């Protein structure tokens, strides 16, 4: 499998999440799928992350659906694009430390 490349995108593989100047829709679309400065301050959770705002279609792209789907923020209805990326987190947290497993010190 694997994915097209594109010149239109954001975020690349280096830097990581602009939370400094972090889109003010997408800050929320974060916020209200449980998401904080933690996960998007790192290089390895920046990528896995990635997929969503990715798959989604587009931070900025995803910006003309917010404007779709819902007003100005609130507290009505937190589902809806953000019960997305909330399965997309569950993949990590599923995972305790079985990647690094593997211990070969004795004593
Ligand atoms: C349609 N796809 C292929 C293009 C980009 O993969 C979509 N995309 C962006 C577009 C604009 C900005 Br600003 C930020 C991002 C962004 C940030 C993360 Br993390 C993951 C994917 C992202």
């Amino acid at each position: 499998s694997g994915f097209k490349h594109v010149s239109h995108v954001g975020w690349d593989p280096q830097n990581g999440f602009d939370v400094n100047n972090l889109d003010p829709d997408l800050r929320s679309l974060f916020s209200r799928a449980g998401i904080s400065e933690a996960q998007l301050t790192d290089a390895e959770t920046s990528k896995l992350i990635y997929d969503f705002i990715e798959d989604q279609g587009g931070l900025e792209a995803v910006r003309q659906e917010m404007r779709r789907q819902g007003g100005s923020g609130g507290s009505q209805s937190s589902e809806g694009l953000v019960g997305a990326l909330m399965h997309v987190m569950q993949k990590r947290s599923r995972a305790i430390h079985s990647s690094d497993e593997g211990e070969d010190q004795a004593g």
